[PDB]
Order: C-alpha cells, then structure tokens, then sequence
C-alpha cells in the first residue's frame, strides 16, 4: 500500500492526486495545505466573473471524496510538520505549494498608501483572508497597473466593471460594497515593452473592449508597422495582435462610437514606460503619481528589452497596482531552493539529490501557466513518480503515512481541516449565498471559518 502525499490543494496537488489515483489501483494520497480551506488560486487567484474557470473544483472535490484520498487543511508544512517528517512517513513527497510571493517593484515610493501588488488586490475581493483588511482606497479616479498579462487585465476588469454586473458573482460582499462606492474612472495598464510583447490572452483581451460602461484608449502611433511583423506570428498572438489592432486603429461605426461617448469609464494600454518611482501627495500621505521611465526596445524576436531613453513622464493616480508576477519562497531546510528562479531545483519533477521527494505546478516549473498547463505538467510528475514507484526506487516495506503525522500533529496542538470538515463550511458558504442571489458567500474571519468548519 503505496503512502504519497502532497504538499499544497491548489490545481498541481489536486492533479497530481488525481493521476495517481487514477493510475495506481492501491496508492493511498494524502493532501495537505496551509490555508484553512482546498484549492488555492482556483478559489483566490481566479476572478469571480470567470466562475467558468473554477469548475475544476467539481473534480478535485470528487478525488476528496474517494477513499484513497484525504485531505489536512490548517497544516502549514514546513512548520507544523517538517518536509522530514514526511518524508519519514511516506514513500513519496510532493511539493505542490505554489509561488506565494509577489516581485517587488524596489522601486522608491513603493510604501506610499495606495501602492499594492495585484496580488493582494486580488486576494481581497477573492476572499484570501490574510487580505481581508487591505482596504484599498478606491476614492481616486486613476489607477494604474504595471506589467500587461491576464493578472493586470482582471483587476482592471474588476475595478471598472459596473458594479451591478458583479452581484451574482462570488465576489466578497465586503469588496463589492468598496466598489459600489469606487471614484475610480480611468485605469492604464503600462508595459516596459510594445504590443507585441503583452503577455494577455484574447479572451480576457476581449472581455476588456466589450465591458460595458467604458471605452478603450489605444494610441494608433504605438501599433505602426504591427500588421507587417505579425505575418508569420502564430494564429493565437497573430489574433489577438490584430485584435489589438483593429481596436486601436479602426475608426468604429455609428453606434459604437456613440456607446463610447456616453460610457462613464475608461482603460487603456500605454506602451514603452518602466516605473521608476511612485510620487507622494504633497503631504506625503498617499501615492498621487507614478514616474515613469521612457524606453525603446533593443533585441529581436523574444531577446527583445525595453532600455531606456533617458526621458520620464509622471503619470497621475491615486491607486498603483504592480502585476509583473512571482516567486515562489522557500519551505523548509531539508528543501533546496534556487533564490533565483525562485522554484525547488529539479529534473522532471524529481527534486535534485533529494530521492522520495518531487514537485509540480508552479514551483516546479516557475510561474507562468494556465491551470491546463499546470494539469498535463502535475501529470508528466505523477508519471515519473509511479514509474519509480513501480520500479522499486522508493523505499520497500511499509510507511505509515497519516497515522504517523497525525499523532505528531495530535502531540503538537495542530488539529487539521478535514475534506468533510471543509464541506460544512462549503455548504454554510453556499447557503449564505442562496439570499443574497450569488454563487455563495465566502466567510473570511479566520476564527469564524474555524467555527463553520466545526473547529
Ligand atoms: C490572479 C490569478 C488569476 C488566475 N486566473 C486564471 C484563470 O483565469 N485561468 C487559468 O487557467 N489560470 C489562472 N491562473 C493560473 C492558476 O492560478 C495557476 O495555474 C494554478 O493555480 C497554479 O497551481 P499550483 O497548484 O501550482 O499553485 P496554487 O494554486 O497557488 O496552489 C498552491 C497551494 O499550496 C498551498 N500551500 C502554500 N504553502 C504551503 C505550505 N507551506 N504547506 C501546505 N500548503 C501550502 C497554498 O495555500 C495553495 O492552496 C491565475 C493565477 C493568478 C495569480
Ligand atoms: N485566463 C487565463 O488564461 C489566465 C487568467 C489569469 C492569470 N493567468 C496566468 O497566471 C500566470 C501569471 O500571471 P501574471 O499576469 O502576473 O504575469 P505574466 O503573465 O508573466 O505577465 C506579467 C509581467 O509583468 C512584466 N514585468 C516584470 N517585471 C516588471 C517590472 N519590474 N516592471 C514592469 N513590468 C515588469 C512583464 O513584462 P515584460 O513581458 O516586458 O517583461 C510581464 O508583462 C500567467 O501565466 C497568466 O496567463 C492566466
């Protein structure tokens, strides 16, 4: 009887749970995770108008619910339990843990009220409940966004959606309430590099130019020559490169143009600008501009880099969210870890000089895929760690698995969230949400989700 664990119950975890259960009749897979409640990003990460996409949970839940599968919430390994300790108790360890940091900008001004990662951002109307006291002040009337991917684009989405149109999403009642009572009117999303070099997809991309209520504001000059470099671009960025086009340089017919004139918001992209520093109000109480550094690319094709010119523009706003990405942080001394790439060194999954022990999704790879990626990637792991297992590569004899760690975790005061436990809060949440017309309503009160949960 095969003993795996797996260390995080975001996408990678519960994929890479799901291939070894699927492929190893016997394997018994515990999961455990630091926050009080499973899934991760799919619950934090992706945003409530993309309730789509969090239909994954639908089969994890299945694997949680199967018999060969258990699952340790409020158990932050690494702390609560050593990588050791596991290692000790199982035949194999997977660190699934995701990129828990955001890159800082190190950029001066970076502490005026007013200046967040999208991250936190994110984690706040999302429900991560470390950021249930961000309070955002959405009382200013620009934001401006630095680094252009899908993270950017869905806090600008959310900061200028009509808020009505959010309502029956699982946006926490706390942030829509900040919405509902947002002056924000303007967002610019700001990329070092030019059009080419976004790192958006189209149909977050798309989503942005049809939201209702607002109006686009792409500058033509930024997209002159575009059509002729994108001719033998791959059909997706050739797409969405002349989707960008178009909106920036078609002039639009009658009635859209009049759509744009009466719409109260706006957003646009702005090209060529590295942050140099966020400007304080006179006061030096809040953030009330950004200085920007005006760049000109140098390279070809995915060598190319902003360098800049030596000129600066200082652009006015009272919120700044940087959206240029992660790191993963270390978890425990018996882990290496590369500061740099800011992943647990690795071949294939196998954690370099480190046997029993092997990792998937974004601390593996880096991060920087969709949760499909992070899917046939946790696969490709669970595919070496069987073949090893199979082979005889793991330590031969018995494993105790949970029954080990949780009589440490009895001895040491840690009381772990069961699956079940998590399904009496999931349907508290739920209920909550059948008055109020959402999907449900996420408790954020640490204290009070322990009580939910029957802690
Ligand atoms: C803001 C945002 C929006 C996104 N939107 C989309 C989208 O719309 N569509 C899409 O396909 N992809 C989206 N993604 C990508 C998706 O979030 C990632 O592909 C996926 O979540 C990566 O999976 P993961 O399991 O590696 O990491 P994560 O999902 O972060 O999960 C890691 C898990 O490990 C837990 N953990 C951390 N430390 C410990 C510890 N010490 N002990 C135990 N457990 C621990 C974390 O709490 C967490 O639950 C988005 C990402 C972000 C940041
Ligand atoms: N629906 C979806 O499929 C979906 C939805 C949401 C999120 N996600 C994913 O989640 C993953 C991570 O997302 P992400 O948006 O945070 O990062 P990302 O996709 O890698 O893009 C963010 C980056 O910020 C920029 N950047 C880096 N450092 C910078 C600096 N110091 N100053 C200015 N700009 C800087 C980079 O610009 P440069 O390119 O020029 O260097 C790049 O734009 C991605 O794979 C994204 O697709 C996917």
């Amino acid at each position: 009887t095969p003993q795996i664990c797996v260390v995080g119950s975001g996408p990678a975890g519960f994929y890479t749970a799901q291939h070894l259960l699927k492929h190893h009749s016997r394997a018994h897979v515990d999961i455990y995770e630091k926050q009080l409640v499973p899934f991760g990003l799919v619950r934090f990460g992706v945003a409530p108008d993309h309730p789509e996409v969090k239909n994954v949970i639908n089969t994890f839940t299945q694997t949680a619910r199967s018999d060969r599968c258990a699952f340790y919430g409020n158990v932050e390994v690494g702390r609560d339990v050593t990588v050791q300790e596991l290692q000790d108790a199982y035949h194999a360890v997977v660190l699934s843990y995701g990129a828990e940091d955001h890159q800082a900008l190190d950029i001066p001004g970076e502490e005026l009220p007013g200046v967040f990662s999208a991250r936190a951002f994110v984690g706040w109307y999302n429900g991560l409940p470390e950021n249930r006291e961000l309070a955002p002040d959405l009382s200013c009337d620009t934001a401006v966004i630095l680094g252009q991917g899908n993270v950017a684009l869905d806090v600008a989405r959310i900061l200028l959606t009509p808020p009505d149109h959010l309502e029956k999403t699982d946006i926490t009642e706390a942030a829509l309430g900040a919405l509902r009572q947002s002056r924000v009117k303007t967002v610019w999303i700001v990329g070092r590099r030019g059009p080419l070099q976004v790192a958006f997809t189209i149909k977050e991309l798309r989503e942005m130019i049809q939201l209702p209520g607002t109006r686009p504001m792409l500058d033509p000059a930024d997209f002159l020559g575009l059509q002729d470099r994108i001719k033998e671009a791959a059909r997706p960025r050739k797409r969405l490169m002349e989707l960008l086009l178009r909106t920036a340089t078609e002039k639009p017919g009658v009635e859209e143009a009049a759509r744009r004139a009466s719409a109260s918001r706006a957003w646009g992209l702005r090209f060529f600008r590295s942050p140099q520093q966020v400007l304080p109000s006179p006061d030096g109480r809040r953030a009330a501009g950004i200085r920007l550094a005006v760049t000109r690319l140098e390279g070809i094709g995915e060598a190319t880099r902003a360098v800049p010119t030596g000129d600066v523009e200082d652009l006015p706003c009272g919120l700044v969210l940087s959206s240029i990405g992660y790191k993963s942080r270390p978890i425990d001394p018996s882990v290496p870890f590369d500061p740099k790439l800011g992943v647990v060194p690795n071949m294939e999954g196998r954690v370099v000089d480190v046997p029993g022990l092997y990792c998937s999704g974004w601390v593996k790879r880096g991060p920087t895929g969709v949760i499909t990626t992070t899917m046939t990637d946790s696969f490709l792991t669970g595919q070496i760690l069987l073949q090893d297992l199979k082979a005889g590569h793991l330590p031969s004899g018995p494993r105790p698995g949970s029954a080990f760690i949780k009589a440490l975790l009895d001895s040491r005061g840690v009381w772990p969230v069961s699956f079940s436990d998590w399904e009496k809060l999931d349907a508290e949440e739920v209920s909550r949400g059948q008055a109020s017309g959402k999907p449900r309503e996420k408790l954020l009160d640490p204290q009070e989700m322990l009580r939910l949960l029957g802690h």
